[PDB]
Parts: structure tokens; sequence; C-alpha cells
């Protein structure tokens, strides 16, 4: 789960 | 914004 | 699953 | 909002 | 259970 | 997607 | 339990 | 992504 | 990879 | 939603 | 390597 | 979420 804000 | 679940 | 808001 | 399951 | 895609 | 257990 | 992914 | 348990 | 929704 | 990589 | 989300 | 690596 990654998130690149 | 963007996820990669 | 990948999502882009 | 685009979702690719 | 329910999911809603 | 949403999943209501 | 509900998630909302 | 977010539960509320 | 396999994801079981 | 599981996933096995 | 396994989630379960 | 539980991950088990
Ligand atoms: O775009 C970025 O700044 C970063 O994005 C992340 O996902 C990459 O792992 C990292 O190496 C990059 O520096
Ligand atoms: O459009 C964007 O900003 C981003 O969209 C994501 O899906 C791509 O993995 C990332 O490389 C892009 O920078
Ligand atoms: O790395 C991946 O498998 C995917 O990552 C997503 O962010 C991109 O939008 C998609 O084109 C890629 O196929
Ligand atoms: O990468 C893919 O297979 C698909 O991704 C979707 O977002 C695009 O709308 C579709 O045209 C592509 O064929
Ligand atoms: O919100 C919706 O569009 C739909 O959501 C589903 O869970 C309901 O069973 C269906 O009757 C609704 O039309
Ligand atoms: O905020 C949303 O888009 C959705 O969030 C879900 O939890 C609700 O069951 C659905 O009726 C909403 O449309
Ligand atoms: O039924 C429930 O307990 C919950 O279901 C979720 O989808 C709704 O977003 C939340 O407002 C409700 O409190
Ligand atoms: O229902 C709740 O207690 C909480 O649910 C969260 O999603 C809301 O962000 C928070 O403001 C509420 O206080
Ligand atoms: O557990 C399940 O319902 C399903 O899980 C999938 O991964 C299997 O390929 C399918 O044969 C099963 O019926
Ligand atoms: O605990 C669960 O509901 C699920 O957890 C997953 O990791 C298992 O592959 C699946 O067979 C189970 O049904
Ligand atoms: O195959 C595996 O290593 C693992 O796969 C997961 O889905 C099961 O929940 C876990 O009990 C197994 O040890
Ligand atoms: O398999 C393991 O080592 C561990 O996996 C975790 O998910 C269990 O909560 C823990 O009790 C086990 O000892």
């Amino acid at each position: 789960y990654y998130c690149y804000y």
C-alpha cells in the first residue's frame, strides 16, 4: 500500500 | 494524491 | 487496485 | 477520480 | 458482507 | 471500493 | 467494521 | 483507505 | 501476484 | 481485499 | 509478503 | 490492514 501524496 | 494499494 | 484521485 | 481495480 | 466495488 | 463487513 | 478503500 | 472499526 | 478483492 | 504477493 | 487489507 | 512480511 503506498501512497504518494 | 494517488494511492497504489 | 490503484486509485488516482 | 478514477480507480483501476 | 457486502462489497460495493 | 467500499466494503461493509 | 466498514472500510472505505 | 480509511477504516472505521 | 494474486489479489482477492 | 487481500493480496498475496 | 501478503497483506490483508 | 495487517501485513505479514
Ligand atoms: O517521486 C519522488 O519524489 C519519490 O517517489 C517515491 O515513490 C520513490 O520511491 C522515490 O525514490 C522518489 O524520490
Ligand atoms: O500522474 C501522476 O502525477 C502520477 O500518476 C501515477 O500513476 C504514476 O505512477 C506517477 O509516476 C505519476 O507521477
Ligand atoms: O506499476 C503498475 O503495475 C501500474 O502502476 C500504476 O500507477 C500505473 O498507472 C500503471 O500504468 C502501472 O501498470
Ligand atoms: O491499461 C489498461 O489496460 C487500460 O487502462 C484504462 O485506464 C484505460 O482507459 C484503457 O484504455 C486501458 O486499456
Ligand atoms: O447505490 C447504488 O447505486 C446501489 O447500491 C446497492 O447496494 C443497492 O443494492 C442498489 O439498489 C443501489 O442502486
Ligand atoms: O461517500 C461515498 O461516496 C459513499 O460512501 C459509502 O460508505 C456509502 O455507503 C455510499 O452511499 C456513499 O455513496
Ligand atoms: O451503517 C453504518 O454503521 C455505517 O455505514 C457506512 O457506510 C456509513 O458511511 C456510516 O455513516 C454508517 O454509520
Ligand atoms: O463517527 C465518528 O465518531 C468519527 O468518524 C470519522 O470518520 C469522522 O472523521 C469523525 O469526525 C467522527 O467523529
Ligand atoms: O475462495 C473462493 O471463493 C475462490 O478463491 C479463488 O482464489 C479461487 O481461484 C476460487 O477457485 C475460489 O472459489
Ligand atoms: O480470513 C479470511 O477471511 C481470508 O483470509 C485470507 O488470507 C485467506 O486466503 C482466505 O481463505 C480467508 O477466507
Ligand atoms: O501461504 C502463506 O504463506 C500464507 O498465505 C495467507 O493467505 C494465509 O493466511 C497464511 O496462513 C499462510 O501462511
Ligand atoms: O505466524 C506468526 O509468526 C504470527 O502471525 C501473526 O499474524 C499472529 O498474530 C501471531 O500470533 C503469529 O505468531
